[PDB]
């Protein structure tokens, strides 16, 4: 499914995200725009090896399993697979232990780039959440 952006806020604010350690919910939307253009097929694959998935663009070699990549972990405990549907349930219980970890939303490159530092009322401008 491609996201309408409010469409997503709305999602995300649902279902605790705004906030959530310490990240308010601009950084969540502005993250899935420049990662995947809000689209939850979205997949790249890496040098490495790796492969990102999903509209948050959570990568293998450390959250899921996608069974192709060299010395992977998966500690979400998911299939990368389930990272890709329609519905967010699992991405977002992956993205919330992902900003756990001691890198917080760092974790994301998009976010380090994009959003970092950035006047983000724009992404959620229009949304009424
Ligand atoms: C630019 C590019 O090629 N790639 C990006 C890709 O980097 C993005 O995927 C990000 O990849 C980085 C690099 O692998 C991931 O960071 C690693 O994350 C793990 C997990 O948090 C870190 O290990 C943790 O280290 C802490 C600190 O020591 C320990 O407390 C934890 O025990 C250890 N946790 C586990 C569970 O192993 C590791 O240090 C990080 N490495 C670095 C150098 O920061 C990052 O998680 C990952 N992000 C996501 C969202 O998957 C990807 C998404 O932006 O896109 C591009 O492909």
């Amino acid at each position: 499914k491609v996201y309408d952006r409010c469409e997503l806020a709305r999602a995300l604010k649902a279902s605790g995200m705004d906030g959530y350690a310490g990240n308010s919910l601009p950084n969540w939307v502005c993250l899935s725009k420049w990662e995947s253009s809000y689209n939850t097929q979205a997949t790249n694959r890496n040098t490495d090896g790796s492969t990102d998935y999903g509209i948050f663009q959570i990568n293998s070699r450390y959250w899921c399993d996608d069974g192709r990549t060299p010395g992977a972990k998966n500690v979400c405990g998911i299939r990368c697979s389930q990272l890709l549907t329609d519905d967010l349930t699992v991405a977002i219980r992956c993205a919330k232990r992902v900003v756990l970890d001691p890198n917080g939303i760092g974790a994301w490159v998009a976010w380090r780039l994009h959003c970092q530092n950035q006047d983000l009322r724009s992404y959620v401008a229009g949304c009424g959440v």
